[PDB]
């Protein structure tokens, strides 16, 4: 029916509510320790199309550089379950034009897969509007979450382009203020 | 409305479909390498109550021993995202009566949390039947999944007891055949 609403709240309480409070603290460690990546976490949400696993192939201008400090903790009986993220370099005309923490909204690929299996009661036409609904309920969550306080920026998009440009646009404008 | 159905399918396509095919292979590595833990993955699903993060406190007789070999791979733009599980010793009258890979159905604690936040449209009364629905749709998935082929056993339960006994019951009976 409306699976996206539930998955958005799962994205909050099982991930971002966990890693947002300590995110900025762990970026400082990397930058301070390494000779710079900006503070926010940038989450890609392709609405129409699917979610690749390697951004470098989704857009060659998005080159991955290094990892962050891992985040560990016991969650649901697994001692030292570790949450890790990735830092990507974004190029423009062969020039390093940005650096930041970039990743896809993993639940989006769950939706894409569920629209294939039969007994999920989820048709391939509903896919777009569910991706839209997911992108939006998550927006409502982050505006009034105490954990989200200039922590992350949603990058929604739909493709009939170049992704590296789309993320650059969000980077360039958060530096404006 | 009916959030559990969606979360069950998220549990399959984002976790068990990933780690079940290689699970048994990675258990052999541990046992063969370490001087024994049985092959299945045992997933706890408390329906009424919540999901603690440390089983040793949920039941003192469930003592954690060691970890498995980590499982890594790129998923949604995070290079070398790692999935790890935990191996627990289960005691009986102060005696080591079992060893296996044990964990909670993480989505269950997502449900428990969502029943608190206001704008999730999810009341605290619906909690039990949603946990029931989650336990069941997942059963339907594992019966006809090609990835699940004597890989894991669901341990559902509801508490007005001793958990270590409940898991032992499932261990003792899978050894009967
Ligand atoms: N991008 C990203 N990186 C992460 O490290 C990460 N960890 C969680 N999540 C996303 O947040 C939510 C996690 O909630 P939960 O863990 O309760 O459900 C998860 C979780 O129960 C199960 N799962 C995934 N990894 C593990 C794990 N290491 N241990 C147990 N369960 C896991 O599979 C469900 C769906 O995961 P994803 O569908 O890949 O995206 C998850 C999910 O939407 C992550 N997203």
């Amino acid at each position: 029916f409306n699976v996206a609403h539930g998955l958005a709240w799962s994205y909050y309480i099982g991930y971002l509510r966990l890693i947002l409070p300590e995110l900025q603290a762990r970026i400082r460690t990397y930058n301070q320790h390494y000779n710079a990546v900006s503070q926010r976490l940038y989450i890609l949400l392709p609405l129409d199309c699917g979610v690749p696993d390697n951004l470098s192939m989704a857009d060659p201008n998005i080159r991955f550089l290094d990892k962050l400090p891992q985040q560990t903790g016991d969650k649901a009986g697994i001692k030292d379950r570790v949450y890790s993220n990735s830092i990507y370099e974004l190029l423009e005309n062969g020039q390093r034009a940005g650096t930041c923490v970039l990743e896809y909204a993993t639940p989006l690929q769950t939706l894409f897969a569920m629209s294939q299996y039969s007994q999920a009661g989820f048709s391939r036409e509903d896919r777009l509007e569910q991706a839209k609904l997911f992108c939006r309920t998550l927006e409502d969550i982050l505006a009034d979450a105490p954990e989200s306080q200039n922590n992350c920026r949603l990058i929604a998009y739909q493709e009939p382009f170049s992704l590296s440009q789309e993320v650059l646009r969000h980077l360039r404008q958060e530096e404006k203020e």
